[PDB]
């Protein structure tokens, strides 16, 4: 199951610089990284990345990442999968960057289908 992170380049680029990514400001408030399955990932964009250019989508190998994952009951019922500490750069199955639609919503469709 591939599971994916929504970040902006420059935090994408400093997570290269350092060998993992150690969330965004919301992640490390919360404790947690958080990571969308692909049937939540659009909602995810539509609802905190809104008119932000330069975006990058992060695809995840769930499976691989262990014990330190884990799946909760969130947003409208359906279980997103938290990650416990910080994501291995080498943890990414796959990057690309986005583009934005009219609205300003980071487009995920295309990405999703592979």
């Amino acid at each position: 199951t591939l599971i994916y992170k929504i970040l902006s380049r420059a935090e994408w680029d400093a997570a290269k610089a350092q060998g993992r990514f150690e969330g965004s400001a919301v992640d490390l408030a919360d404790g947690f990284i958080h990571l969308s399955a692909g049937e939540q990932a659009q909602e995810t964009a539509a609802k905190w990345f809104r008119g932000q250019a330069n975006l990058v989508l992060l695809a995840v190998e769930a499976e691989p990442l262990g014990e330190d994952l884990k799946w909760e009951a969130s947003r409208g019922g359906a279980r997103f999968p938290h990650l416990y500490r910080p994501l291995l750069v080498s943890e990414v199955t796959r990057e690309a960057d986005l583009d934005l639609d009219a609205d300003g919503v980071p487009q995920l469709g295309d990405h999703l289908a592979l």
